[PDB]
């Protein structure tokens, strides 16, 4: 299905990175909160969501469940919030590659997803992610 | 051409948002910031360009050509940025319509955008913008 994303946390230099995959694309956004709260993962599906077809959010364990605003965004913006479902080290290797052009983690992080969304595969032919998701939504 | 795009500010409650439009489609993101640098309008055009075609930028007056960090965002990603050149009273009647639904201003102003990007126009037939976007680029 076209509207189907995984939702994960990641940890770089004490700070928090909210990660959403598009599963078929390979396509991802991201965003550095100060803290992991409800209201910071409601605020980031409620943008995706604004910018996407986001019919179901596939997480791995139960700190989503628990999250009264959380369950506010999924009903306010008809998101299907599912149990059960790697890309998080690619981002790290890419990370790496450019940290010191960048004085801010966050800047890092989006040069980051931006390398991830736009390259090819092996540097050279097809789609990239950012290609795909669009190429799968519009169809 | 399928990468322009109009990036703007407004102002509501004593606190500002940066809005990006996509020219051909009416598609918005947007964004509340503490206050009106430099470095939130770089990171705001590094997370759209991560996202979207970004070629070009038109701004209506010369706040954005004296940010060292823009003009650093712009070539790291490739971005021209244009001088010369509504949309912003339709986004405020809807933040007004769920002003109350919500605590904080960014939320509301995520609430208006979901909807000016999800809806149709006069609320039957043809395409949103969201879906317009995603329609463009794909060709
Ligand atoms: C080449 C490039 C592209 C985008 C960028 O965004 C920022 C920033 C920022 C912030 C916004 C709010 C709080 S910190 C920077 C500056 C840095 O991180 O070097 C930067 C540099
Ligand atoms: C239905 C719905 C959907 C998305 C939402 O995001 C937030 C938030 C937030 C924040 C993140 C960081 C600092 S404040 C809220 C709570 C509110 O504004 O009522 C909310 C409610």
């Amino acid at each position: 299905s076209p509207g189907i994303w995984q939702l994960d946390c990641t940890h770089l230099e004490g700070k928090v990175i909210l990660v959403a995959v598009h599963v078929a694309s390979g396509y991802i956004e991201a965003e550095v909160i100060p803290a992991e709260t409800g209201q910071e993962t409601a605020y980031f599906l409620l943008k995706l969501a604004g910018r996407w077809p986001v019919k179901t959010v596939h997480t791995d364990n139960g700190s989503n469940f628990t999250s009264t605003t959380v369950k506010a965004a999924c009903e306010w913006a008809g998101i299907k919030q599912e149990f059960g479902i790697a890309s998080n080290k690619e981002l790290k290797k890419i990370i790496g590659q450019v940290r010191d052009q960048a004085e801010h983690l966050k800047t890092a992080v989006q040069m980051a997803v931006f390398i991830h969304n736009k390259k090819r595969k092996g540097g050279i032919g097809g789609y990239s992610a950012g290609e795909r998701i669009v190429d799968i939504i519009a169809t």
